[PDB]
């Protein structure tokens, strides 16, 4: 059972003018659960937000909704705010504790994120595929999502550099299958 906490950040993000095109699934590269991010970031100063803030933060049993992606953008892919940026077009969710959690716990954090994404896709009328389910590294060259990639592909972008398209697709296809599973029930 998944708790969703609607507790919006202390700042107002620009309107998009349309529903999200899909979901970018990030890893937080961090050490906090969804609740811990909420506790520290829901009511915070702009100095914290200016360093980046995604729409959603998920871990086992819990998703914090920082920004309603339905009509508002977020700062998650680092490619500016133009109409072709991931920030403008895509909702962003972080799988939390991607450094601190054990493999078993992190994999459960991922499943909470897939189930939530599935719920969003139903609301926004989207079908999961390589166009609607995305990686941060497709927008700017980074090693995110580092933990998901190493567990699901065996390739570690932290130590091995940029992965090939086939490695990226192996990971996206895994995300897509699971989101599809939850949408089907
Ligand atoms: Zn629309
Ligand atoms: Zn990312
Ligand atoms: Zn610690
Ligand atoms: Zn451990």
């Amino acid at each position: 059972t998944l708790k969703v906490s609607k507790n919006h950040i202390n700042y107002t993000m620009d309107k998009r003018g349309k529903k999200p095109e899909g979901m970018v699934i990030h890893n937080d590269a961090g050490r906090s659960s969804g609740q811990q991010y909420e506790n520290s970031l829901a009511n915070a100063g702009y100095a914290r937000y200016a360093n980046g803030i995604a729409h959603y933060y998920g871990s086992e049993g819990y998703v914090w909704e920082a920004i309603d992606a339905k009509n508002q953008i977020a700062w998650h892919t680092g490619d500016g705010t133009g109409a072709n940026s991931g920030n403008f077009r895509f909702a962003g969710i972080e799988v939390c504790q991607s450094m601190s959690a054990s493999d078993a716990q992190f994999l459960k954090n991922e499943q909470a994120v897939f189930q939530f994404t599935a719920e969003k896709f139903k609301e926004w009328g989207l079908t999961p595929n390589r166009k609607t389910v995305r990686l941060h590294m497709e927008f700017v060259p980074t090693a995110c999502p580092h933990r998901s990639m190493v567990l699901h592909t065996g390739f570690n972008p932290v130590t091995q550099g940029r992965p090939s398209q086939a490695i990226m697709n192996k990971l996206k296809d895994y995300f897509i299958k699971q989101i599809k599973n939850y949408m089907d029930k």
